[PDB]
């Protein structure tokens, strides 16, 4: 189920950023998706240099690899320069904002990140524990 809802949610995530008509038209992932672009808003960090290059993986069919280790980059500068931001929650504010500008920047391809970054958040213990240690999804932030 926790499996499901992290798909749910990047699905959510996707869809209010391509189309705000859907967003409006349409455990409350509306909700859950505020509190993440909340999150995601915090990261002020530049992305223009990052979102290229995981977009031009995705294409490719090697998102698994840079995505992760992009958002691992971004997550551990950003935790260097703040050290009240524990490196889980930056991992997810990272995840939201990446998935944003891809959005903006590449809304043609950005939709086949998707299942990757469900992969990505599924497949990390640090970052499933932390979610689940906050009383999961229905109670982050």
């Amino acid at each position: 189920t926790f499996e499901e809802q992290t798909e749910c949610i990047v699905n959510t995530l996707l869809m209010d950023f391509l189309s705000p008509t859907l967003q409006v038209a349409s455990f409350d992932v509306a909700i859950i998706a505020g509190r993440l672009r909340m999150l995601g808003d915090q990261f002020n960090g530049e992305l223009e240099a990052s979102a290229k290059n995981v977009i031009a993986e995705t294409i490719k069919g090697q998102t698994g690899a840079i995505l992760q280790d992009t958002v691992e980059s971004l997550s551990k500068t950003w935790c260097a320069q703040d050290s009240s931001l524990a490196y889980e929650r930056a991992f997810l504010a990272v995840s939201v904002k990446l998935l944003e500008y891809m959005a903006h920047i590449a809304p043609e391809v950005v939709g086949q990140v998707a299942i990757p970054m469900t992969g990505m958040i599924n497949g990390n213990q640090a970052i499933r524990e932390f979610i689940q240690g906050q009383g999961g999804w229905e109670n982050l932030e």
